């Protein structure tokens, strides 16, 4: 019964998951079938200026509509377990600053600080997927600014690069509410929380991709230290 | 375990149902996405008559991921048995001439006959969602012609519209491979088939949805006949 009860969940919050991105999906998909039928009926009153206004918004909504079908996409070849990789000749270096700077805005608005060293030279080399791996990145950063300590004076996230057994390893630091000896492997697992939009799992299998290994580790309350160790 | 196989194989085709609607999706994005560009680049310098053909594009690949998003919001919709249903009056005589039209070539590719007749003078007045109810009426129909008997020298599927017990009564009614005696209510279970995109089960939740019952009645071999009751 803990094998039923466990996929009574799952198919719980699937069904959940399916239902909110279908939602989303929809708006955009409106937008964009909107405005090109507004340039289509008047096509040939409308002031350039403003047919690049409307393309433009064709343009960003369908780009919307991407990172949607994507998060989806990602989704459905995380069950199928046949999510693949595009390794790329990469500096390390300017993609962990690239991540940083992209997260640099929300990070301020919960008052956390956002922090890179390198314990090697730069350019860092690794044959390596970019975008995945940028993703990965973003995950446990963003995670670093949503689980940051209420009453702490000091909120950062830090992002400690190096290169360790013939490979790469990076910390990402974070002096926040820490996590439980119970939820220590459970917060890989999709969906799971600790109270009562792919997450750690996506990023657990993007590394495994590569061949590396993620784990956590943590003071209850105090610290948090994700590690991610992949090969050259 | 009964229980368990049974969840184990929804899982397995819901899975796949996701996984073959997100890569569908993706295409007309592409198109539409790509079209906008092109536009976009070229401004200034464009035919009207082109530009007319290039909006015609962007507008009829939109269609399509309408299409697929619909059938996509469908399937969670019968998930979280939250699917809405919108009554108009409505004739249902026209409507079914309507879906016996929209059906009519491919019932011709594969040689099908399809025939209307309504026992009651036309027209024959309804408060029914016109859509949902047309689209119940496609997928009866279609089935007819999809599973018509091989060998049948006089392959047809038979629509009548008829009013009985204060309400009305429709028939689909089919000379083909007909339907044996176990699976006679499995048919309706959302992926169930007979041999080893919504299909019966939708079909099944709408009707209930207006208040009606559907049911089948088959000789194995010889007849199909689906039975629509829908009250007033
Ligand atoms: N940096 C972190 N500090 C503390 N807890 C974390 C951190 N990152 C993740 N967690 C825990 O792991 C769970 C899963 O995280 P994740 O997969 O990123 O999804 P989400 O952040 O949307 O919950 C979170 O509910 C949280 O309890
Ligand atoms: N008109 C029909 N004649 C015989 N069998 C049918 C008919 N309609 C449906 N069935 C049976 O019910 C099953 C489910 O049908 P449906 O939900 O329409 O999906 P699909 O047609 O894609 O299998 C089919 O596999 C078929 O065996």
């Amino acid at each position: 019964s803990k094998e039923l009860e466990r996929l009574k969940r799952i198919d719980r919050m699937k069904t959940e998951f399916i239902a909110n991105i279908s939602h989303e999906l929809r708006t955009p998909l409106t937008v964009i079938k909107g405005y090109a039928e507004m340039i289509y009926n008047s096509l040939g009153e409308l002031d350039l200026s403003t047919l690049k206004e409307f393309l433009e918004t064709i343009i960003e909504q369908s780009n919307h509509l991407e990172n949607l079908l994507n998060e989806l996409l990602d989704f459905s070849r995380l069950e199928r377990k046949s999510l693949q990789i595009n390794r790329e000749k990469v500096d390390l270096c300017d993609l962990v600053e690239s991540a940083v700077n992209a997260i640099k805005e929300f990070a301020s608005s919960h008052n956390v600080n956002v922090l890179f060293e390198s314990n090697v030279p730069c350019p860092v080399e690794a044959y390596i997927d970019p975008t995945r791996i940028r993703q990965v990145l973003l995950n446990l950063l963003n995670n670093g600014v949503k689980y940051s300590k209420k009453d702490a004076p000091d909120k950062y996230v830090k992002v400690i690069l190096d290169e360790k057994d013939g490979g790469v390893l990076i910390i990402v630091e974070d002096n926040g509410i820490g996590i439980p000896d119970h939820a220590k492997d459970r917060i890989f697992e999709q969906f799971y929380r600790v109270d009562s939009g792919l997450g750690l799992a996506i990023t657990k299998e993007i590394v495994e991709l590569h061949g590396g290994r993620i784990w956590v580790e943590s003071e209850v309350g105090k610290g948090s230290r994700f590690f991610v160790w992949i090969p050259k």
